[PDB]
């Protein structure tokens, strides 16, 4: 048999799913949460042996270990070992498509154990092992008898080895394939990996025993009444003596207990389960569970009989919520969501896709401090503890089945072939039995892009039929199918229309409306974050905000998958597809996340966070109005830091208490502001401050922040009075000014400022010329290749106008002699064979008080792609070490990513000017500036700049950030004006029209000086 | 590999189902449905040996034929043949309830077929085995090596041979389990039977091949332009010259053809269907199909090469017919319907369960001559044909899947069971997939008695997703489950709720009208036919007709399930469960069918027959208005025959032309009717003949009936003054009566008419006595057994209330002489265990004619229950060979089954005044009977008689027609009342009160007289 080729076979003698076990037999132990004794880790070290197909297995290797094997970790993916090349494609299957058949050079891993079992153990009961996560499918020796077979890489496997183990040495055989018809339902755009990695464990039952239990929780109208109810099964011997007790604990505090014997209710012609029992326990005024507060009551269920003997326990944590759809709205306890979600792959740069707790919590910190809410688990179900940490710390959870068929042509080949329906219930309903009583999880998902087929339909009723308490979404087939409670779009804008045959993804807000759609909409998939990213964010959290049926939505997402591999002398850099010669694969798109792979946050994180902050602001007069977007707590850890700044300089500063109902307002009165004489720009800038600690964050936490202009003061008085005059120079190829020590040089042929002095001091290393280019992102590249061109895409709009390589001929450089000025005039004009694309028009200014004003005026070409920008750049001679600017900081910002930036004076280190992107193009941008400064120079207006020590020309020729040189000197990128970073998605234009550069005519002015 | 004990695997190599294959070669063949050569029969002589188990099949006998195997026929059950004990059980399982193992000790067959096959089969092509139907499990092999393994009793199963076969003789090895996994799904109520009983088959298909093909007719409002919409599938090499043509014929007229390349329309964002097409065909007034008018297209699907050459073609039969549920009925091409019904299993009483074409087109036949309109498959896809049957001859089908577990405990452990969906799933896709092109299938169901569990929601939308053209019902969980479109109970009656916890079963009216209830409801199983049964079939059939949403019910059911046995004289026998040393067993509850094994009609079937008539009539003084049942059909074939009749003889006749459009009327005046001066009782009959013969029908074809009491005149004139008196001679322990050559001996100890004398002739074996009960009905008995004893049924409350010994008590017995005749007054009082029961107070009046009149006066007990009978019998010394009487007739007719009986002079013989029930019982009875005619005697009054060589003692204690032998003289029991004889069901007191006898006071009058 080659049960790893037939779809019909998924697992062979494995034990039913159930929800997690420990089987305590203290009923104290089993209250508190303290690990159970009847639960034994088997983690550690084995052995393990790599073949290159299952047949090449030798017969010996079931009793007695291979001399050739080493010792490694479990839990591992072996990839991350070197065992073999870990492969990233995205759509394309990573195998040839011929289901349900898999190559016959089949990677093969030979895991082994040597492990302890007490004599106790096998006395009484039964001892079953547990698989958390085995990659792809794997069949199982005991003792070098044959135990059984599993699929499905994301669900616990669990075997009984009763029969099979004696007291003392055991030896486990575990032989691990890496592709299987498991394969074909597991195509999510990830790193393609294989290996036990997941915890293995074993557990021991008394053979009388709980098999399952499904708690629930119902409510009155006003949720001050509820009912726990809770449904236990058993297996083993029935007795007329038997009973099960169902507790309620409030921390220490016993809220509810309950006792019967077996023998549920009348049900149908043939009577009721035997073996089975519901209990019922009152509870008033319960503390209601969201992520806003995670209240939790521990649910102790025991097996005893009824003199008092404790049989075995089994507990969960319970969170008292009410999630339901009624009149278009998703609800959680009445009241309407607002989903700050984000996607998230188990995913770490060493280990792989193996988890633990600690990258798991610090995950979870660093989602709730920047005002997430909710994760979707994209696209598997998570390690079992995950849900235990969304229970405690507070996150609604999206729980998906293993489903993702996306290679398929069409992608709904399997999911509406029948053959195909038993492998995928297997993975639907052993996921719900598994997670069901995790309050966290308020919505099951049917898999991840797979199209749309009748398997979808039947397990969607299946699920409803099980578990009334979640509502299903799924995606695939067009986002609004009828396996879907939720209109549940990838990708879909704000305002645009993708009107695409069969699956159109309609704007949003058209989506609400279409006529005879009731449906709420949240995405499962938005803002692309891949490289320099979530461009319009904005655009979509004020489309939440405004429209109640706009539920939110999942970013994605989280963490950039990149692994970690080492050079020559052992230094580590980040790889992505393609670095460990796998062929095919989809290079630098395993990276779309808001972190890097060491949890270190993108300039994008900040926008996010602002944009789903709890708090709004509006400002009439010196009035601040604080609208609480909470739907259940007070803000009784919050406080209002406000301070005015007049152009950096703070004025006055004051800390109001926060006193806000949910879904309130509160009006705070500002004191008597002090109006300067002098001139500048006053700004008012207000924090949310959280002033104690949380499980969560810090004392003294920023949750909210928003800036407004108050009074401008326009500066009348003249510029300080200069008798110095500069003198002329005019040379057959040289325009000269010069002014006590400082020399300007232009030269007469190129008509750029050439050469700049101060003493006998170079300032620059190349001359200051025009930029209409920039290195091109991964929204400017989307997905063309250089071997694949997509005429589509920005990058290749720009190349095949010329935009990289156009030369600058130029047509006009004359210089002139004012009272107190000279003025240099130039003009040049940026070509292609024949087309004329850019007209600079400038005007240079230097007068007696050392400043070079400058002041250009670009035309665009109407029928050229819009410029990626419109400035200037140059190589300058100085390294400073530190740059200060007056404008929108002090993150990275863009024109469409600038919410979250504020104006004011930031001074940082020259390197934090540079955003370490794996894949190197364009960034460290802040716009909106009114000051740069940077060792001896200072440009002021208001512009846009970048500046590090690397060239547009490096970063757009280098792949990978670990391959970039520092130059001489200080690369500075100013411009007036910059295109859009876009971010919607990344395979197609994503810049919106009033970020794109289309007007024709554009102006800036910029005072060069000396301090 | 134990596969026949787990439900993870069903099949293995086995291929996809789909619609009936053929393979035709030739265009013309496939549009005329000739025979084709590429598909060949495997039937015929076959050998077989007999196992106790598959571990004790050798290894030879996959190489080599076994000596001591016996050649019989194939397809055929094995245990027709004696191979081992067919099993009747009910409700229990016949294997311990241990899912998903089965008894080690498992019956198991060896069939082995050597066959030819063709060189040119095996050169190029595909060659496919099919075995239509075996039961339960079977591993196949080919030339010695292992094909695969199947499940599922009755759907095909369908393996390919191509890389197995050889030029030259080829060896089958089919290993046949009697007990498997799947036979927790198949608790049917029947004969539990094993063996290949379906066809076997092979089929030649070439490489590129269409697979599969879907065809779906759509409508405008008024049907007068249809859309017929074919979806094509292939398997093999895609070519850009391959086409598919699909063409639409009217017998030998092509109405419609299209022509198209392979590539279906984008369906999501990976593409489309590349190896699909969807042709589209217009269609003007198209002829529409229904059970009325079967009117059937041709649709020919050809795939071919672009230039004309053809590759293979398939075709299908293609009714245009559309069925929906709105505003709460189901509409059959928008008009409503009313299901007359029934319930058939595939039963054979030499064949067991192996169908023909001659039986079918005899059930078939049978049912549409009984004015049967819908069948329901009861509880398993048929034999392939049974569809193609229904399709020409025009009934409506229930296409039922292969799924019962009644036996499981509660009803629906396996069906709420997830790990039981996989298995589930397979018999319900398989159905749709195989029947989906026919339109006698109008509804489908997910099984019998099941209970209600989520698989069956699962499988619900599963159905309504792929084929949204029929409704599914399933009765399981309630019969008004989420996974049902129609309420669809069994056995809840008219009036009379039944509130079972649980799954209650309302009466049919007040069920509809149930808060919030708003579907069309039409019983799957009513009028349980077991024995004398369909007592009160007329109060369904006024309330179908009463009630809109009432749309009428499934009869259960067809056929008697009795094999034949053999005794002694080689005399053959109808055998019931126990008779194979089957145990436990379900005795005769395997008989509930309204036809014989053999089809010979029981007298319910006229009954049937006349309430699910077309023809409605009412009478307006001489006015007969003719209303029509028919929705589609005009009364073309129709003829109105209508005749009078004073006391039996015509005196009026003759016949008027029928013409009633659908739903529509026709009145018919009645030329005047010459009144006669005679005394006596008018009646006016009339009848619906079929001039001219149909399909179904021989011409002259009764199809409806009805009769009505014209004009009566009551006898005025007094009897002949006769001059004779009769002499009374009184002794000691005698009243003797004499007159002329008639004498009467009445017996003054026991007060009862001892004897009679016609000269010197005894007339009486046994006296004349009052009788108060009878030989019990299957519904009397309910499921009361000796050992166990249900008291609630009416054989039971009979038995302790001491009816069957009660003994006659003599009062009173006096004699007295009158002006012209001579009175004998007898007063007898029954009594048990000091409590008097029945007092019949008589008078018997012997005057000058020589007539004697009897006038019984009958006071039954408030507190006994209601006696079955209050009549007379005695046992007549005469055996004559014609019964006549004046009444209801001519076949069997009780108090709540007589609509369908008529009032004439009816001749029989006396073979024919008895009903061969294979279970003995009272039978052979007729109602309102004013003349009685045998041998010399006759009875005049208002009465109801049964006649027969049989007594009520020998029916009562005789559990086999087989085993009774006709007794010396004739046995006679007149009634005055007669009870009702039920069947609701046979399970619990099904009488309605009506028709009990609770009068607790009862006269009626005889006129005993020789002529
Ligand atoms: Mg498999
Ligand atoms: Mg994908
Ligand atoms: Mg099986
Ligand atoms: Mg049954
Ligand atoms: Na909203
Ligand atoms: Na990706
Ligand atoms: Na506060
Ligand atoms: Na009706
Ligand atoms: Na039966
Ligand atoms: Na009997």
């Amino acid at each position: 048999r080659r049960d790893w080729e037939n779809p019909g076979v998924t697992q062979l003698n494995r034990l039913a799913a159930h929800p997690p076990f420990a089987s305590w037999r203290n009923s104290e132990e089993a209250r508190t949460d303290r690990p159970s004794q009847q639960l034994r880790s088997l983690n550690g070290e084995w052995r393990f042996a790599w073949f290159p197909a299952p047949e090449a297995v030798p017969e010996s290797w079931l009793e007695c270990d291979l001399p050739e094997a080493d010792t490694v970790v479990v839990p591992s993916n072996w990839q991350m070992h070197g065992y073999d090349a870990p492969i990233y494609t995205n759509v394309t299957y990573p195998i040839t498509v011929n289901p349900p058949f898999v190559p016959t050079e089949n990677p093969t891993g030979c895991y082994s154990l040597t492990f302890n079992v007490d004599e106790s153990w096998l006395q009484e009961g039964q001892t079953r092992i547990i698989f958390d996560g085995v990659n792809s499918a794997f069949h199982l020796w005991c003792n070098g008898r044959w135990v059984g077979y599993g699929q499905d890489s994301r669900l616990p496997s669990e075997f009984d080895l009763s029969a099979f183990l004696r007291a003392g040495e055991n030896r486990l055989a575990v032989m691990v394939l890496r592709w299987s018809d498991g394969s074909y339902l597991e195509d999510q755009d990830m790193w393609r990996m294989s290996g036990i990695f997941r915890d293995v464990s074993l557990l021991h039952k008394p053979t009388t025993q709980i098999s399952d239990f499904h708690v629930a929780t119902r409510f009155n109208d006003d949720f001050s009444r509820a009912v726990l109810e809770a449904e236990v099964q058993m297996c083993g011997e029935l007795r007329d003596y038997l009973r099960v007790t169902v507790s309620l604990w409030q921390g220490e505090t016993q809220v509810a207990s309950g006792t019967a014997p077996f023998g549920g209710e009348i049900i149908d012609e043939r009577g009721g389960y035997a073996d089975r029992v519901t209990l019922r326990l009152n509870v008033e005024n319960p503390k209601l569970w969201s992520a806003e507060i995670p209240n939790l009551y521990r649910a102790v269920v025991e097996l005893h009989t009824a003199d008092g003997t404790l049989i075995e326990a089994e507990a969960c944590d319970v969170g008292f919520r009410e999630v339901r759809i009624e009149n278009g709205l998703l609800l959680l306890n009445g009241k309407p969501l607002l989903i700050r979600g984000v996607n998230r792959h188990e995913h770490h740069p060493l280990h792989g896709q193996v988890m633990d707790e600690q990258t798991m919590v610090q995950d979870i910190l660093l989602m709730k401090q920047n005002n997430f809410n909710a994760v979707r688990c994209s696209h598997y179900p998570n390690h079992p503890l995950w849900y235990t940490l969304c229970d405690r710390y507070g996150l609604y959870v999206v729980d998906e089945a293993n489903i993702e068929t996306h290679g398929m042509v069409p992608m709904n080949r399997l999911t509406d072939d029948p053959r195909w329906l038993p492998a995928m219930s297997e993975r639907v309903t052993r996921m719900v039995q598994r997670d069901r009583n995790h309050p966290s999880v308020i919505i099951w998902s049917l898999g991840s892009e797979s199209g749309h087929g009748a398997n979808h339909d039947a397990l969607y009723r299946w699920i409803k039929s099980v578990d009334p308490s979640r509502p299903v979404q799924y995606e695939g087939g067009g986002a609004d199918t009828t396996a879907t409670d939720i209109i549940c779009p990838m990708y879909a804008r704000v305002d645009e229309d993708q009107p695409f045959p069969a699956v159109p993804k309609w704007s949003i807000k058209k989506w609400l409306s279409l006529p005879g759609e009731t449906r709420p909409l949240i995405l499962c998939e938005y803002a692309h974050a891949m490289g320099n990213s979530l461009g319009g964010f904005a655009k979509y959290w004020q489309a939440f905000r405004q429209y109640p049926r706009l539920q939110g939505g999942f970013v994605w997402d989280w963490v950039d998958q990149s692994l970690i591999k080492y050079d020559e002398n052992g230094n580590p850099w980040s790889a992505y597809g393609g670095d460990f010669g796998d062929t095919p694969n989809d290079r630098q798109f395993c990276m779309n996340g808001l972190v890097f792979a060491d949890r270190t946050p993108h300039p994008a994180l900040t926008e996010a966070k602002h944009q789903q902050q709890f708090f709004q602001f509006r400002l009439s007069g010196q009035t601040i109005e604080v609208t609480s977007e909470y739907l259940f707590r007070h803000s009784d850890n919050e406080l209002l830091h406000w301070m005015v700044a007049l152009d950096g300089k703070p004025l006055a500063s004051g800390e109001v208490p926060l006193d806000v109902a949910p879904q309130g307002k509160q009006l705070i009165e500002l004191p008597e502001l002090p109006q300067p004489e002098s001139a500048g720009q006053l700004w008012l800038t207000v924090r949310v401050v959280q002033p104690n600690a949380t499980a969560w964050s810090e004392a003294g936490h920023i949750s909210a922040w928003q800036q407004w202009r108050l009074a401008e003061n326009l500066s009348v008085t003249l510029p300080a009075a200069s008798h110095a005059i500069p003198h002329l120079t005019t040379s057959e190829m040289d325009f000269c000014i010069e002014l006590g020590n400082k020399r300007w040089q232009f030269n007469r042929q190129s008509g750029f400022l050439s050469q700049m002095w101060i003493g006998d001091k170079k300032q620059l290393l190349t001359p200051l010329r025009d930029q209409f280019t920039r290195a091109p992102l991964d929204n400017d590249i989307g997905v063309s290749e250089a071997t694949r061109i997509d005429p589509n895409a920005w990058v290749e709009r720009w190349k095949a106008a010329g935009h990289y390589q156009a030369e600058a001929a130029l047509l006009q450089c004359t210089a002139d002699t004012l009272a107190d000025a000279v003025l240099i005039t130039t003009a040049h004009a940026w070509q292609h064979q024949g087309k004329t694309l850019f007209i600079s028009r400038k005007t240079y200014r230097i007068d007696g008080s050392g400043q070079m004003a400058i002041t250009v005026d670009v035309e665009v070409a109407s029928d050229t792609p819009h410029p990626a920008r419109i400035g200037l750049n140059c190589q300058l001679a100085q390294v400073a070490e530190r740059v200060n600017w007056l404008g929108l900081g002090p993150q990275e910002n863009y024109p469409d990513r600038l919410t979250a930036a504020c104006f004011d004076r930031w001074d940082l280190p020259l390197s934090d000017m540079y955003t370490p992107y794996v894949f190197p193009s364009e960034n460290g941008l802040r716009c909106g500036t009114r000051e740069l400064n940077y060792g001896p120079h200072q440009w002021r207006g208001d512009f846009q700049f970048n500046i590090s020590r690397y060239s547009q020309q490096q970063l757009m020729e280098t792949s990978h950030r670990h391959l970039l040189h520092a130059e001489e000197g200080t690369w500075l990128n100013i411009d007036g004006f910059h295109m859009g970073i876009g971010g919607d998605d990344s395979w197609s234009p994503s810049v919106s029209a009033e970020f794109q550069l289309s007007a024709g005519r554009y102006h800036y002015q910029l005072v060069w000086c000396q301090k």
